[PDB]
């Protein structure tokens, strides 16, 4: 029955965000250390923030339903960039069936032609923009561009590309994430008032809405447009366009910088000399292939790829927070946590707890978490990650693309540090200059 | 360049709207002789409502497209029984286009089978409650039922009237109806606030829509549903399925009452004995024809039964007036309207102007217009009624199905006054008792 302790109110607005933008992982440290709990409070902006900063804790955190934690009131900031009436911003049992269907088609059963389809855009992308026998790019925007390519082969119909190609997309999405504000997640208030850049938001995605309509018509005169107009609620009603048009730019919009971050991590660390080992093994390991790689290939016949993947995330989580709104008191250790509060937990923070994961500054494919449950970059239980198999997917055959074909070779002596200001956080751009090799 | 002589400001709050409920024909002539002008002003609730009395005007009002004389703010009232977006709610072009889808589902070529659907469901009314070879019933009520089972046989399709069947479609219709404000049009202020009954007729709309959701998806697995689904606008997309529940709304809202009211008002005359002469040249007409009528038959071989319908219309017509909001001042006669005017052309006062219609008292099938354009009982240029062609064969087939078996007559000396109170003005309720008597 105990609150939690309180780390006491600091005076200047919104200044912890500051802190979370230049040591996030040694300020929720010194929280932990110094009130001497796993769980503890902080206040933004007159907002209880409540972490579950022990990994022992962490099904306390994942296991309640909406009823209960609710993660709606959260991400109020995504309601002009997906739609009112989609996804978070719908009521929860109509939000759950939206969900679902978008999982359903990024299930392991729909991957059917998406290596060759992703290994194709790669080879494309790599012909266009890497024609050297020898030359110096930037890691994170190549990659950027490769994962927003590989998703749209993989993902829409040839005459949706046709309508709508992938630079097109990748602008749009990166229109929408500059209109939003962050921080106000903490400013409830701010989005009940009028703002100028939600509008402009809402024109885009009308038009982005008008062109899907169009090739519907058209069609109408499999992919995953296709796949979403076929979704039948319990209630025997179809997805609306809206509502369709609003999953897919929720759908690409979550990859768009999570994916791309994890895939420029992974080569980051494998390129490295200090990693020769890993690489060589990874060698042995996608050397066996054939050109023309498959679905068996990547998804049943890779589980080192998949290790140096999931310890890139593990070591670097590009979502630093999993949240929710309190609403109705939950137990957490020996506290408990009242309604009205945000309930955070911490893959950063999770992730680099000495007990979970010994020596957590080492990237070290091989390792295992040492507390079971404690690696949460994607999440766990409700509201796991629905992409994680598509991501990994488009991941891994990236990975086994690039370095079949070519060498990598970092132009600095140390992996690059991970830049914490952003709201997807990866490593800092203007240290991700690469030298590339043809083989 | 004078601007309309002004009936000068009254004190009780919209207190002219109650003279418009006791007698509109003398109030409108009161103000045009004692102001000695067709085109005069009153004001309402602190609008200015421009009426323009004289047939010769005519074409000045029902010409101007909506970027000049606009109908979409006066009936601000039936966003919520219609829904936003939808027909007079929608931006100017997207209304043009969705009226125009409804009016091409109602057109003459989409009249195959009508008849007969008609008149079955005439003879199943007639067969469940007109038993007796003699009794009593009240016209309006009946002709009522008959509209609207009438109505859905021919409108939709077997599937659809199984979900949701004639009884509890005019139900839903009579709830929205009771919903409304109809002196809100002169209340332009209060529709800003936030009204009770509006979210009810929402969210029976949407147990509606949600209905309609569940049936395509079945038919999935040509009526008006399935055509009003198969329109592509301009852009090359389809109407959503809320733009078409509320265009189906719209269409039967409309037809309720203004073709209950023309059916009966018909058959009042037509069974009326000073009508003697009327009645039998209506039998001359359709004596002719076999048992189950065809199309051709109700259509393009009954002049005289539509003559009868036009003059009840035209002495008593449902709709008083028609109105519009002045976006820019027009030219009438001599005057000129300003800016943010109602202005109105009234059917009633030019169908009882005594130069178009001589002794405007008589109902008389075999007069004729002496003003030409004088006629609005079905509106006028661009806004002309749709449904019009629709009506008129509802009607025509009622009256050929009802007096070719029974005969009636009206439990009172004169014909019914009619009961300006209401919306769509029609005769006295119970006033309207009739015995049938089967032939
Ligand atoms: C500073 C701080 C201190 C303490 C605490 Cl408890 C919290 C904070 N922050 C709260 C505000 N932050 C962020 C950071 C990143 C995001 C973010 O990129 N979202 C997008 C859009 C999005 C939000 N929901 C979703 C659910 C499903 C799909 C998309 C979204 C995103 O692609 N997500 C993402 C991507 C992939 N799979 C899951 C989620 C943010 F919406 C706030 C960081 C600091
Ligand atoms: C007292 C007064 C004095 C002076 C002046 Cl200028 C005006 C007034 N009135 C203004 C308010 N009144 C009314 C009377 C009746 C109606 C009415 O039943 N509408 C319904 C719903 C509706 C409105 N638009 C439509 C357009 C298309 C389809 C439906 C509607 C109606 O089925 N319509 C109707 C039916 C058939 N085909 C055309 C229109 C009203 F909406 C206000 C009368 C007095
Ligand atoms: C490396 C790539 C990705 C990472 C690291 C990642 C991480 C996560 C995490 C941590 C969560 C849990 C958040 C929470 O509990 O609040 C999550 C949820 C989610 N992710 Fe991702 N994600 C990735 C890619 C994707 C992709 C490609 C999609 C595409 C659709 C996606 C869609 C979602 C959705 C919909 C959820 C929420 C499910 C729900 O709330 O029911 N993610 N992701
Ligand atoms: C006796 C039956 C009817 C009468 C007397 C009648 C009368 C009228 C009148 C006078 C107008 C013109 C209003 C104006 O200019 O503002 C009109 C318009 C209209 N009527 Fe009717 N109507 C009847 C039946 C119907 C039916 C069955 C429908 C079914 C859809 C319908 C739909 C409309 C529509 C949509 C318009 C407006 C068209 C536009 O604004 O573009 N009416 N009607």
């Amino acid at each position: 029955g105990k609150l939690p302790p309180v780390y006491p109110v600091t005076v200047p607005f919104l200044g912890h965000i500051v802190q979370f933008g230049k040591n996030p992982l040694e300020f929720m440290q010194r929280c932990k250390r110094d009130l001497k709990s796993g769980v503890f409070t902080i206040s933004i902006g007159g907002q209880r923030v409540t972490i579950v900063g022990d990994p022992h804790e962490h099904s306390r955190f994942f296991s309640p339903r909406n009823e209960i934690l609710s993660p709606r009131e959260v991400y109020t900031i995504m309601t002009p960039v997906f739609g009112e009436g989609v996804a978070y911003a719908a009521p929860y049992p109509r939000m759950r069936e939206q969900l679902n269907f978008l999982a359903e088609e990024l299930t392991i059963a729909k991957f059917q032609n998406f290596v060759p389809a992703i290994q194709h855009e790669v080879r494309k992308f790599m012909a266009e923009n890497w024609k050297e026998d020898e030359g110096v790019i930037n890691l994170l925007e190549d990659c950027g561009a490769m994962i927003i390519n590989t998703a749209c082969q993989c993902l829409f119909g040839e005459d949706l590309r046709k309508r709508l190609n992938a630079r097109h997309f990748a602008q749009l999405l990166s229109k929408m994430e500059s209109s939003l504000i962050p921080a106000a997640v903490f400013m409830p208030w701010l989005l009940r008032l009028p703002l100028p850049q939600s509008a402009r938001c809402r024109e885009a995605r009308a038009e982005l809405q008008k062109i899907l309509g169009e090739i519907i018509v058209a069609r109408e005169k499999s992919d995953l447009l296709g796949g979403l107009l076929k979704a039948v609620y319990r209630d025997g009603t179809r997805m609306s366009l809206h509502e369709v048009c609003g999953m897919i730019v929720a759908a690409m919009f979550a990859g768009q910088h999570t994916s791309t971050i994890t895939t420029s991590w992974s080569m980051l660390h494998l390129m490295h000399p200090k990693n020769k080992k890993w690489l060589d093994k990874l060698h042995k390991e996608i050397d066996e292939f054939p050109a023309q790689l498959n679905y068996d290939n990547v998804m049943d016949e890779m589980p080192f790829a998949e290790r140096c993947v999931r310890e890139s995330i593990r070591r670097d989580p590009p979502l630093l927070m999993v949240m929710r709104m309190v609403k109705a008191e939950v137990k957490v250790g020996s506290y408990v946590v009242p309604k009205g509060d945000i309930i955070a937990c911490s893959p950063l923070l999770s992730h680099h707890d000495e007990e979970a994961f010994p020596n957590p500054r080492l990237w070290d494919p091989e390792r295992d978490e040492k507390v079971d449950g404690a690696f949460i970059g994607f999440g766990a239980g409700v509201h796991k990650c629905i992409g994680q198999k598509f991501a990994l997917l488009q991941v891994k055959t990236i990975l086994a693309t690039a370095f079949r074909e070519y060498d990598f070779q970092l132009l600095r002596d140390e992996v690059p540090d991970p830049d914490y200001h952003t709201m997807v956080v990866g490593p800092t751009l203007n240290q991700c200059l690469v030298k590339y090799t043809r083989k």
